[PDB]
């Protein structure tokens, strides 16, 4: 069994990406801000998180700068509504970019993939 954390501010798109995961047979655990998520993520043991950028609090960005620096293997995924930080130079911390979107197809392939 694998375990992913989701961190997304928003409790309906955490509601959606759980299920959408759990379905490939996951084992998922959510984090609704990224100091939630460093605390869970530090004391754990996941095998990837999957990090909203936008959050109340510290940016999913800054969350993937201290995860890739404390755990130089981390696998890690920004799952974001917005395009615009794709180019971003914090942006090379994480393994993949994707863009949210309503067919999770694309999501499950990178996780897949990293997994
Ligand atoms: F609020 Be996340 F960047 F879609
Ligand atoms: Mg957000």
């Amino acid at each position: 069994m694998k375990r992913i954390l989701v961190v997304d501010d928003e409790p309906n798109i955490r509601e959606l990406l759980k299920e959408e995961l759990q379905e490939e047979g996951y084992e998922i655990d959510t984090a609704e801000n990224g100091e939630e998520a460093l605390k869970k993520f530090f004391s754990g043991n996941y095998d990837l998180v999957i990090l909203d950028i936008e959050m109340p609090g510290i940016s999913g960005l800054e969350v993937a700068g201290e995860i890739r620096k404390k755990k130089k293997d981390a696998k890690i995924i920004l799952l974001t509504a917005y395009s615009h930080y794709r180019s971003d130079l914090s942006s090379w911390a994480a393994d993949e970019y994707v863009v949210k979107s309503f067919n999770f197809d694309e999501l499950k392939e990178k996780v897949k993939k990293l997994l």
